[PDB]
């Protein structure tokens, strides 16, 4: 019983972390506002739809 | 008298236009926010102090 409970708990925790961090989709264009980049810049990903 | 007056008027008008448009100094770094430039970009001039 403990093993099954821990399996379920880990699954739920990983799902929640993924939802909080990334979500469940990816966009083609990303906006970056981190140094040393001046102001904001546009970056492009690879294979967003397939991922 | 008319010639002198028009000379003075032209001088004053040109000074006012210059003040309104540029001012009386130039900076080394300029910020550009015009299409097709994405977001804002930084540009650098030539010989600002001498000018
Ligand atoms: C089962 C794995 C548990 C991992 C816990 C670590 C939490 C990750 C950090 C939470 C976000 C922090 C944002 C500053
Ligand atoms: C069992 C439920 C499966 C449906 C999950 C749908 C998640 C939302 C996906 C939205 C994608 C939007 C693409 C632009
Ligand atoms: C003696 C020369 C007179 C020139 C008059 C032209 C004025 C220039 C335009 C004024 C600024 C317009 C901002 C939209
Ligand atoms: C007869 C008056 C002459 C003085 C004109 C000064 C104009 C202001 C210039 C400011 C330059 C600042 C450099 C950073």
């Amino acid at each position: 019983i403990i093993s099954i409970l821990f399996k379920s708990i880990f699954e739920v925790a990983f799902l929640l972390i993924q939802w909080y961090i990334y979500g469940f989709s990816l966009s083609a264009v990303y906006t970056c506002k981190r140094d040393p980049c001046p102001h904001q810049v546009d970056c492009f990903l690879s294979r967003p739809t397939e991922k």
